[PDB]
Formats: C-alpha cells, sequence, structure tokens
C-alpha cells in the first residue's frame, strides 16, 4: 500500500460521496434561513402517529438507496460475495443514514431539514417517542459541532459500512483488508487536513448501534420490513 495508492482511495472514497450525497451541502446551508411556520409545526403535530411513520419511513428507505450506491461505488464492495454484502449494508445501512444527518442539523437554531423546510424536534410530537427523538439530536448536535468536512462524512461513513467484527461473514479476511485500507485512507486524509484531533471527539461505535437497533424496532413494531430485506435494489 504506497502513499500515492492511499491518495487514491481517498480521492475515490470522496468523490464517490460526492455523487451519492443525495443533497448538496450548498443548498441544506443556504435554505437554513428557511423555517417551518408555527401553523405549519402544529399542522405536523396534528398529523396521526401513522401517517408520520410512513412518511418518516419513506424518507429513509430513499437515503438508504443513495447509501446502497455509495457501497456499490466503495472498491471492493461488489468483488465481496452477496451474503457478505448484505450482512455489512443490513448492519450499517442505518448507522451510515443517521451520520448523513448531520449536514442537515443546525446546531443554532436545532432545526433538522425535513421536506424543504428546518424544523425542531416539535414536529415529530404525534410519533410520541420523545426520547428516541431527542437522542437523535443530541447525536446531530454533537457531529454539526465537529464541522464535519463532507469528505471526512465519505471515510467515516465508508468505514461503518465496512466492519470485520459484523456476524454472518465467510469472507472475514477480505472485509478486514478493505477496512484497514479505508482505516489508512481516513488517518491520511487527517493528517494531510491537520484534523487529527478529530478522531477522539468522534461518537463510540456502541453509541450509533443504540439509536439504530432501537429505531429498527420502532420500525417493526409498525407493519414495516428491515430496509435491506424490503430492497429496490439489489433486484
Amino acid at each position: 500500500a504506497s502513499l500515492t495508492e492511499i491518495e487514491h482511495l481517498v480521492q475515490s472514497v470522496c468523490k464517490s460521496y460526492r455523487e451519492t450525497c443525495q443533497l448538496r451541502l450548498e443548498d441544506l446551508l443556504r435554505q437554513r434561513s428557511n423555517i417551518f411556520s408555527r401553523e405549519e409545526v402544529t399542522g405536523y403535530q396534528r398529523k396521526s402517529m401513522w401517517e408520520m411513520w410512513e412518511r418518516c419511513a419513506h424518507h429513509l428507505t430513499e437515503a438508504i438507496q443513495y447509501v446502497v450506491e455509495f457501497a456499490k461505488r466503495l472498491s471492493g464492495f461488489m468483488e465481496l460475495c452477496q451474503n457478505d454484502q448484505i450482512v455489512l449494508l443490513k448492519a450499517g445501512a442505518m448507522e451510515v443514514v443517521l451520520v448523513r444527518m448531520c449536514r442537515a442539523y443546525n446546531a443554532d437554531n436545532r432545526t433538522v431539514f425535513f421536506e424543504g423546510k428546518y424544523g425542531g424536534m416539535e414536529l415529530f410530537r404525534a410519533l410520541g417517542c420523545s426520547e428516541l427523538i431527542s437522542s437523535i439530536f443530541d447525536f446531530s448536535h454533537s457531529l454539526s459541532a465537529l464541522h464535519f468536512s463532507e469528505d471526512e462524512i465519505a471515510l467515516y461513513t465508508a468505514l461503518v459500512l465496512i466492519n470485520a467484527h459484523r456476524p454472518g461473514l465467510q469472507e472475514k479476511r477480505k472485509v478486514e483488508q478493505l477496512q484497514y485500507n479505508l482505516e489508512l485512507a481516513f488517518h491520511h486524509h487527517l493528517c494531510k487536513t491537520h484534523r487529527q484531533s478529530i478522531l477522539a471527539k468522534l461518537p463510540p461505535k456502541g453509541k450509533l448501534r443504540s439509536l439504530c437497533s432501537q429505531h429498527v424496532e420502532r420500525l417493526q413494531i409498525f407493519q414495516h420490513l428491515h430496509p435491506i430485506v424490503v430492497q429496490a435494489a439489489f433486484p
């Protein structure tokens, strides 16, 4: 693994994210000024829990598709056996979307971009899961505080997806190699960008999995399947 090869991987992954971002940071940042009216907020609050969950799930599944395209554009993912592909995606897909949310969250007004405007926790009152919603906002707040580069998100999301420790992997060694190469790339780019600091400040592995486990649990309580099981992708 030559420096030049490693630099190539950094470029590949960062470009892949740029293509599969799903939204433009520029656009999100400009839209921060546009905020939901109190009347609009009360409207969302008035909606039935069932309607909101369907609406939310539509957005989530949309995002997961983009994440899957990101995974396909990652080097070596395609080479892995279907079983190993699905395992990595199953475990990581939702985890990646939670990371990508940090872009949408605005720390000043504590609002997130939902259906074309910025809104606070108040919007999702209908769901009646205040603790889950608060935790997602808190998680996003921390990442927003870090002022994550698009290039940093790209490498981090990739590392989330590509983990040898995920159970059910037959080709563990192959995934390990891919993980280590992406690990090197992340460290290398942080050295180059003088952002070595952020490693310590990153959320622990445990916390990412915790929020995703409970998120899937709530969807399963409603008449829904795991998004990888309900995959229009892998057709």
